[PDB]
């Protein structure tokens, strides 16, 4: 639950294909760049892809949550 980094909005990377749009998600085709809510859904975030937002459990994504080698490395 690492909210204290980036906060709100954060931007994590994604892998191959987040697909996942039932309602009114984000679809990250290859590789897309996101600012979701980084780890307010501790492991899971919920953001933006190019102005199509989501959620994901971080699964094709992968990247953020509170930098500065904080981003696990020292807490």
């Amino acid at each position: 639950t690492n909210k204290r980094g980036e906060r709100r909005r954060r931007r994590c990377q994604v892998a191959f294909s987040y697909l996942p749009q039932n309602d009114d998600e984000l679809e990250l085709k290859v590789g897309d760049i996101i600012e979701v809510v980084g780890e307010v859904e501790e492991g899971w975030w919920e953001g933006v892809l190019n102005g199509k937002t989501g959620m994901f459990p971080s699964n094709f994504i992968k990247e953020l949550s509170g930098e500065s080698d904080e981003l696990g490395i020292s807490q």
